[PDB]
C-alpha cells in the first residue's frame, strides 16, 4: 500500500522527553524503541522523530552540526536502525525530522563559509554586505529576537538566520547547496526510512534582491506562527520566505522521494496565509505529499472557526492534501490551548475525535492521548532559549516538552534522575500505568477513535461535506464510494441540539460517546461525537 500516508495517522515522538535508558535525565532512542510498543498499541500507523541528528543542542536538535550522524546524547546511528527495524516489526512507519534550511554554526560548511569570500562554501550560506551605516542589509527579523542577520569579522559581512544566531540560513540559490541536502536526504532514504518531517519548508528561498518586508497593517490578524508579543509578527514576510524557486526545489525534493516506492513528506508551513501556501505546496501530485500549518496551532478553536478553516481550505485546490495537528514541540498543548476552559477529560476527546475525522493526515503529538494540559516551567528551569526573549509575555516551548508520564512513580518513570525539564505534578495523575486499564480514560478512547477509523473508509480518504448543523456544532459527511457517514460534534460545555440536514440509516457506536436521535432530531449532550450512516 503505497498510500498509506494519504490519510494516515502519524504519532511524533520528541526525543528528549519520551523516555530515559540511560539515567542522564535526557531521553535517547533506545527508550523509544523500549515503548515502540505502546506507540504501536495507539492503533496509529507510524511516528515521526523530532530531530536527533549531531547536534549542540542551543535550538535542541534543529541545529544540526552533522546530518548523517546520531548525536551520542541521543544514541548511536545502529541504535536508529534497531528503533526502525522494531518499528517496522510492528507495522510503524518511521519518519524523521529533515532540517535543511539552515545549520548549526558548528557545521563544518559554515565553519568553512565564514573564513572568507573565496573559500569553496562560501555561497553555501546568505552572506551580504553591510549598509553604508553598518547596518543589516535590510528589515528581515528573526523569530527567536533581534534582525535576522548577523555580523562576521571574518569577511565584513552580515549572514542571514531566519532563527538561531548559530543557526545560519543555506542559500538554497547556489545549486550545490539544495544537492547537497538532498544527497544527506538520499543517506537516511538509504537506511530505509519511510519519510520526512521538513523542517520550515517554506523557507528554504529568500529574495535575492534583499527587498525589504511591507509592514503589517495596524488591526490586522497577525501570522499564526508567532506570538502576538513577538515583533516578527509586525511585517508581511513575502521576501524572507516562499519564493517561487521553492516550488521547483519541492519538485526535486519530490523526485527523490520517488525513487522510493512508499515514502512521503510532511512540510510545516509558516507563513503569512498558510492554507494557500500549504495547498500549493501540496498539489500536482509532483511536490509535496503533505503539509501542516498553524491553523489548529492556535488559539480559536470553536465550530464556527473550524468550519471557517475547512471552508478557506477547500477554496483551493482540490488535489491538494492537509496533514492536521492541534499539538507539537512548538506549541501549548491543545488541553491547554484549546481546552482550558472546557473540562479536562471530556472536551480532549471530542477534540481527537474532530481531529480523526477530518480529511486528510493526522499528527497526533505525544501526551496528547493522555489529554496532557501544558506545563508551568519555572524560570530557572528554562531550557528553550526561545522563552528567554519574551519573557514574560510568552515563556517559550518548554511547557509543551516536559518528559513523558509512563507511571505515577518518581519522575514518572520517565528517568532514575531529574530530567533535563522538570516533571510535570499534573502529569502523574494521568500517567499512562493510571491510564491503561481505565475505560473511561482518553488514551483508551484514542485507541476506540482510532480503531474505528481504521474500520471506515470513509474516514480514511473520503470527500468531506459541510452540513447545517448550527452555530454550535460542527457537523460534515465524509464519502468514499459505499460509505456515506454523517459526523456531528459538540465542541461546547452545553447541550446542543440539531434538525438532520440528511437522513440516516443508522448509529455507529464508538468510544462511550452518547447522542439521542429522535425523529429528524439529533441532541448532543456536552462535549459529545455522533456519527450517522447516511441513507
Ligand atoms: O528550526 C527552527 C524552528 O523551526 C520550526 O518552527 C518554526 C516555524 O518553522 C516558523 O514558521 C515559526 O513558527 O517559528 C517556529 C519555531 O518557533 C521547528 O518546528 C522548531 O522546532 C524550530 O525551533
Ligand atoms: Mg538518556
Amino acid at each position: 500500500n503505497m498510500m498509506w500516508w494519504r490519510g494516515g495517522v502519524i504519532y511524533q515522538i520528541y526525543p528528549r522527553s519520551f523516555l530515559d535508558s540511560r539515567g542522564d535525565g535526557v531521553g535517547d532512542l533506545n527508550g523509544i524503541t523500549e515503548k515502540l510498543d505502546y506507540v504501536a498499541s495507539l492503533n496509529v500507523d507510524g511516528i515521526w522523530l523530532s530531530p536527533f541528528f549531531t547536534s549542540p543542542m542551543l535550538d535542541f536538535g534543529y541545529d544540526v552540526s552533522d546530518y548523517r550522524d546520531v548525536d551520542p546524547m541521543f544514541g548511536t546511528l545502529e541504535d536508529f536502525k534497531a528503533l526502525l527495524e522494531k518499528a517496522h516489526s510492528l507495522g510503524l512507519k518511521v519518519m524523521i525530522d529533515q532540517v535543511i534550511s539552515h545549520t548549526s554554526d558548528q557545521h563544518p560548511w559554515f565553519q568553512e563559509s565564514r573564513q572568507n569570500r573565496t573559500n569553496p562554501k562560501a555561497d553555501w550560506f546568505v552572506w551580504a554586505d553591510p549598509k553604508p551605516d553598518g547596518t543589516p542589509p535590510n528589515n528581515w527579523l528573526s523569530i527567536f529576537g533581534g534582525s535576522a542577520w548577523t555580523f562576521d569579522s571574518r569577511r565584513q559581512q552580515y549572514y542571514l538566520h531566519n532563527f538561531l544566531t548559530s543557526q545560519p540560513d543555506v542559500n538554497f540559490h547556489h545549486p550545490e547547496a539544495r544537492q547537497a541536502q538532498l544527497d544527506n536526504m538520499r543517506f537516511w532514504l538509504d537506511l530505509g526510512v519511510d519519510g520526512f518531517r521538513l523542517d520550515t519548508v517554506n523557507f528554504y528561498f529568500h529574495d535575492a534582491e534583499l527587498r525589504d518586508n511591507p509592514p503589517v497593517p495596524k488591526g490586522e490578524a497577525k501570522t499564526l506562527g508567532a506570538p502576538e508579543a513577538n515583533p516578527y509578527t509586525w511585517q508581511r514576510h513575502v521576501y524572507d520566505l516562499s519564493r517561487p524557486e521553492n516550488l521547483d526545489f519541492l519538485k526535486d525534493l519530490r523526485a527523490l522521494m520517488d525513487e522510493y516506492p512508499g515514502t512521503t513528506t510532511v512540510g510545516q508551513i509558516g507563513d503569512d496565509n498558510p492554507l494557500e501556501r500549504m495547498a500549493e505546496y501540496t498539489a500536482g501530485g509532483d511536490k509535496l505529499h503533505m503539509a501542516y500549518t498553524f491553523d489548529l496551532l492556535n488559539m480559536p478553536h470553536s465550530a464556527s472557526y473550524l468550519r471557517e478553516v475547512i471552508e478557506r481550505f477547500q477554496r483551493l485546490a482540490g488535489d491538494a492534501w492537509p496533514c492536521w495537528a492541534t499539538s507539537n514541540h512548538d506549541v501549548v498543548r491543545s488541553a491547554t490551548r484549546w481546552g482550558a476552559d472546557e473540562d479536562p477529560h471530556a472536551y480532549p476527546k471530542v477534540m481527537l475525535a474532530v481531529l480523526f475525522s477530518l480529511r486528510g493526515s493526522v499528527c497526533l503529538y505525544q501526551g496528547e492521548e493522555l489529554g496532557l494540559p501544558e506545563a508551568d516551567v519555572p524560570f530557572e528551569r528554562i531550557q528553550d532559549p526561545y522563552g528567554k526573549v519574551l519573557w514574560p509575555e510568552f515563556k517559550g516551548r518548554d511547557g509543551c516538552r516536559t518528559p513523558m508520564p509512563w507511571t505515577d512513580g518518581e519522575q514518572g518513570g520517565f528517568s532514575p534522575v531529574e530530567p533535563w525539564l522538570p516533571m510535570e505534578a499534573r502529569h502523574l495523575e494521568l500517567a499512562v500505568s493510571r491510564q491503561q486499564d481505565d475505560p473511561n480514560a482518553t488514551l483508551n478512547t484514542v485507541r476506540a477513535l482510532l480503531a474505528f477509523r481504521r474500520s471506515h473508509p470513509a474516514l480514511f480518504d473520503g470527500d468531506l461535506s459541510l452540513v447545517d448543523v448550527g452555530d454550535d456544532l460542527l457537523g460534515f459527511t465524509r464519502q468514499k464510494g459505499d460509505e456515506t457517514l454523517l459526523c456531528v460534534f459538540n465542541l461546547t460545555g452545553q447541550e446542543q441540539q440539531t434538525t438532520l440536514p440528511v437522513e440516516v440509516a443508522s448509529d455507529l457506536p464508538v468510544a462511550h460517546f452518547t447522542a439521542t436521535r429522535d425523529g429528524s432530531t439529533l441532541t448532543l449532550p456536552a462535549y459529545q461525537a455522533a456519527f450517522m450512516q447516511v441513507a
